[PDB]
């Protein structure tokens, strides 16, 4: 039930989006090991995603966590990243599909830093780059991320590493912070894939400086 709508580069909602996306990047700790070495995107097409059903999924949740929230369903545009965006933007998220090893467990991970998104892409720290030269910063192949709508609700903040399974016991999501000795950028983990719409498909190569 998925339409995707190609957004015109004339279109100021498509310069919101890349504005937002070019903005955010930061310079990461790893020394760009992960996601490549950049400081700027070069976007070829941002596309909106209409998906009735999964909208309607969305929505019927975040009127429930608002109302368990004071009417506060905290909705953020955040950053997604992973080797799984054909599947979310017909599917929707699925933490099904997530398992509890992670820095925050078994969640589903978004970033207000696109570049920080970026590191996910091709896998967890990047994994092993593109596919036709296996190497994390091509400036060749083509790259996708998402810039989604999140439910974050009333957010647990944490500061080290915690395998949990669910948000915890009066919370929506989890936030790992940025502390002294501690994660640089924030972090964003939501439990239930309902708490998540996919709002914006961007296709994009990062530059060489
Ligand atoms: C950013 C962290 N991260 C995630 O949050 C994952 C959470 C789980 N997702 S998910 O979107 O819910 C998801 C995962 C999927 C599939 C199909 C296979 N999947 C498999 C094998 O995982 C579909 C989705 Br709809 C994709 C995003 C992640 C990112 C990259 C690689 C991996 C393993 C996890
Ligand atoms: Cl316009
Ligand atoms: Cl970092
Ligand atoms: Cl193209
Ligand atoms: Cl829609
Ligand atoms: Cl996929
Ligand atoms: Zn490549």
């Amino acid at each position: 039930g998925t339409i995707l709508l190609d957004l015109a580069p004339e279109d100021k909602e498509y310069q919101s989006v890349e504005e937002e996306m070019q903005s955010t990047i930061r310079e990461h700790r790893d020394g760009g090991n992960a996601g490549g070495i950049f400081n700027r995107y070069n976007v070829i097409r941002i596309q909106k995603v209409v998906n009735k059903k999964l909208r309607e999924r969305f929505c019927h949740r975040q009127k429930e966590v608002s109302e368990e929230n004071h009417n506060h369903h905290n909705e953020r545009m955040l950053f997604h990243g992973s080797p799984f965006i054909n599947a979310i933007i017909h599917k929707g998220f699925d933490e099904r599909h997530a398992y509890i090893g992670g820095m925050f467990g078994a969640g589903i991970y978004f970033a207000e830093n696109s570049s920080k998104s970026n590191q996910y892409v091709y896998g967890i720290g990047g994994g092993t780059g593109c596919p036709t030269h296996k190497d994390r910063s091509c400036y060749i192949c083509h790259r996708q991320m998402l810039f989604c709508r999140v439910t974050l609700g009333k957010s647990f903040l944490q500061f080290s590493t915690i395998k949990m399974a669910h948000a915890p016991p009066g919370h929506h999501s989890v936030i790992g912070r940025p502390s002294v000795n501690g994660l640089a950028y924030a972090e964003y983990v939501i439990y239930r894939g309902e708490q998540a719409y996919p709002e914006y498909l961007i296709t994009y190569q990062i530059m060489k400086p």
